[PDB]
């Protein structure tokens, strides 16, 4: 009768390799699975196929045609599913998008900009890989009884150096953060959330996609694959009984799925299981900023630093103050036209009790023209852009909850804080690397810091999701910038040095001196000769 | 037929709630279980009850009577187990003896020093809770076919503040690190190693031991209990359908065990599963020393520092140089009788412009010579105020943790693990045995530099020292605040950190790490992170 007998499982990404095996195996374990997808012919072909493979009654298989990106299509779809079945016992977030396969500078943002091998926009990649699971957890959760299971399917590569794969890998890093936070709020309901990290799984498709990554790098046959096989601790037998490092099967993923769906995992919430044959990859890239800053870096003379901000004007004031004492010129770009307004008002406060405030220009990720516009002005007036500090689009988080939240806010957090932050970086990377092919005599070196908002009573839940995205972006933006550097140097092209980046998290501090402390290191890190290795730099309570 | 059908499982720690429920459950999934233990009456008693409990044939159960601490006893026992059954499919490392329950100053080291409520030596607690699983993993491995599973059962509290529980919690944290490292070497044999972290599991027993922990900490009923329940993210239903935060059951733990013993987890190695109702605990408490030191802390005038080391003569010199410029006096106590030799040899080379400190034997094997060091310090240097503790040996004993002989592994346990807790406990007892105003004692444990091994023995050692520090701070805070209310004028509480330099192998990094050691011992502030990392620079 099977281990999931009588339970109702919803599986997204039913078409994909992994989604198909999860369906066949849950059917064999006695579940009624509903597969959800975008094309009505595709699901019906799959469901007939998955019925035939399982050897199961007809009413035990079902489908719902949905656009998992649209939360109102999700409300429609869930209501239909409930009305036939009453409740959902397992929710499996599979999400088969693979992302555009391009470097950070070359990522597509609009359909016109779309090309071969890059079939979705960035925002579509974010809405598929991070939005979809988020919307289900919010809408299905009121129909899941005490004892239910959410399963989120991530990848191992969301924490690994994965060349050219930012639109895929970054919303995955964000989803992990989403899972842990959803475990808190759904755990208080008796609903458990847990996560699977498949390694490289066996496919005909994955064979070609390691090749495209190999071609994007310099490197020959087998390169990306042999490297990850070598992080594997566990060898396995072949038919002759010899040991070997190979990829896991799709059935391995489904074993971990069944366990996490059945009542044999009833006491677990917030756990992760890496189906990788024990690929060993470093987990923590953090450190505390514990030392005093020492602004003896008047080396910032001539260099000019961009501040991407908006609505956080206390941070902008200190940031320009620090950077000016270093000798750096500052350009400041407010992301919403509103933020310019009360900033001009703040300088009006400055004119009382009075000396010059900096230049403010529009800098909007929705309208990537104004980013390119800012670069052009900087070349004519301030002699370039040499460093950037990037802030959250908003000062405060939209809501205290990750599950119990309206539809509009969640769509805004996706467009503003996640896609919009990637956009700024992708224009930065192309800027510095379209110029690196220019210089003749000798050049300085570019640096980036992402500086978060201060501690919040929410526990900074939305900020922490954003932080997980910024982290994995840096991991890959360092890696690409380095390989593009050494490669373009093989061309003999005297190129600007590769971009370095860090982020400073302020979540454990909410003091006025805490702000000045964090802004001074921002100025120190943008223009120092040395660098810090850790990706995330934490400022303590002090 | 069941999920472990035909599989041969050796289960240590067969008695007690978790070990028993694992035996009955493996029997229900069709395995033949061998339970391993110390008393033949207890094992034969265990086999009959669980034979009756499982409702399973007799030849399905078996026992081996052995001293799991003795590797020569293990060779005898495993070879015999193989002789009855041919092979081993599952190894479950349970152990779980609770250790002697005393504060670091009062922990027993010799049978005479044993007392009521403290029934094991320190070394015995280490030989049970860390060695046994280690020796099984080494000796059983040549009898485990490709596809086998090792399950190491730790506790969630191996990362927790547990007043009076150092002999328990410190070898568990060590065993964790040991598991990860062996996954590399056993993975190359086709063998899985994976780890279960039970939370506080429900018993009538744990009710009472939370009551005793409440009493030692001075805090009232439920204080220790509510503290762990409130970290739990996952609620569960009661019989009437209402939600509540309660502890997991014993069967919840055995569900995860069956998963990790069965071929449904065939692609897993180096994983951990926390059966905790989603207890939320901070994972990383580490930080990098990124700044340059600044020795304007002549606050060390009059204060005197003990250096515990041996065979690391370059650090011993760099340390005395650092500490003297701060104004501290230095005593050096070498851990091996060898270490005196080449130090006395090096100083003869220099003088044949350098004035060496007094160098004395200081051996945790013989805790008498520790009291000797304190005695000289009282007559001569006006006391001991700060300590630096270094590994008993500079170079790692072996490149492997599994393919390694018995003597080396036994020496590593005696010196680097039991011997390092020994030093800490006499330090804590010294400082706490003691009208106007007082200064404050400080400790830093300094690791060896980077190794071609990746420092596997160093990482096992460091993992224990980390949890050692957590509880040594915790006890010191409560021991202080309590004893001073009695009106006894005692020193302020001990603080400690460790400096791990495994990611650096340059001489300037060596000087950098020695400099931070001196600064941290005599500075007024303190660093909260327990583990302090020096980068490559």
């Amino acid at each position: 009768t099977g281990r999931l007998a009588g339970k109702i499982a919803l599986i997204t990404g039913g078409a994909g390799n992994i989604g198909s095996e999860l369906t066949r195996r849950f059917l064999a374990e006695g579940a009624t699975v509903i597969i959800s997808g975008r094309n009505r012919a595709k699901l019906t072909a799959l469901a007939e196929r998955m019925q035939a493979e399982a050897g199961v009654p007809a009413k035990r298989i079902d489908l719902e045609v949905m656009d998992g990106s649209d939360p109102v299509a999700v409300r429609a779809g869930i209501e239909a599913i409930v009305a036939r079945h009453g409740q959902i016992d397992i929710l499996v977030n599979n999400a088969g998008s693979a992302g555009a396969q391009r470097r950070l500078a070359e990522i597509p943002l609009t359909e016109a900009e779309l090309g071969p091998g890059a079939e979705e926009t960035l925002h579509a990649s974010i809405a598929n890989l991070l939005g979809m699971g988020w919307h289900l957890m919010r809408i299905a959760a009121p129909h899941m009884p005490v004892g239910s299971a959410v399963i989120n399917v991530s990848t191992i590569f969301s924490r690994a150096e994965y060349y050219g794969r930012i639109p895929y890998v970054t919303p995955k890093a964000a989803l992990n953060a989403l899972s842990q936070l959803a475990a808190r709020e759904l755990g208080a309901r008796g609903i458990r959330v847990n996560t699977i990290f498949p390694g490289p799984i066996e496919s005909d498709r994955i064979r070609t996609v390691f090749q495209r990554m190999d071609q994007l790098k310099g490197r020959p046959e087998g390169d990306t694959a042999h490297h990850f096989l070598n992080t594997m601790r566990l060898c396995r037998a072949n038919d002759q009984g010899a040991l070997e490092r190979r990829f896991p099967s799709v059935g391995d993923v489904a074993d971990a799925a069944v366990f996490l769906a059945s009542a044999e995992s009833a006491a677990l919430s917030g756990e992760t299981i890496e189906v990788t044959h024990g690929m060993e990859l470093p987990a923590c890239s953090e450190t505390s900023l514990l030392a005093r800053t020492d602004l003896r870096t008047i080396d910032a003379s001539g260099r000019t630093t961009l501040i991407c901000a908006g609505d956080q004007i206390e941070e902008v004031m200190a940031l320009t103050g620090m950077l000016r004492t270093c000798g750096s010129e500052v350009i400041i770009g407010f992301r919403s036209a509103a933020a310019l307004a009360q900033f001009e008002q703040a300088v009006n406060e400055s004119r009382r009790l009075a000396f010059t405030p900096p230049i403010a220009l529009p800098l909007d990720p929705r309208d990537p023209a104004t980013i390119d516009a800012v670069f052009d002005w900087a070349g004519e007036n301030t002699g370039g852009i040499h460093a950037a500090v990037i802030l959250p689009a908003t000062s405060h988080e939209p809501a205290p909850c990750v599950i119990e939240v309206d539809d509009e806010r969640v769509l805004n957090f996706l467009a503003d804080e996640i896609t919009g932050t990637i956009v700024i970086a992708s224009r930065l990377a192309r800027y510095w690397q379209s110029q690196r092919l220019t210089p003749g005599a000798r050049a300085r070196g570019p640096r980036v810091i992402f500086l978060s908002n201060g501690a919040d009573q929410n526990g900074n839940v939305y900020g922490r999701i954003q932080s997980a995205a910024i982290g994995q972006l840096i991991r890959v933006w360092r890696h690409e910038a380095e390989l593009d550097y050494q490669r373009a140097s093989a061309a003999g092209d005297h190129v600007l040095p590769p971009v370095w980046a860090n982020q400073i998290v302020r979540f454990a501090n909410r003091s006025l001196e805490g702000l000045e402390f964090a802004c001074a290191w921002t100025a120190q890190l943008l223009h120092s000769q040395r660098h810090i290795n850790e990706i995330t730099l934490n400022i303590p309570a002090n």
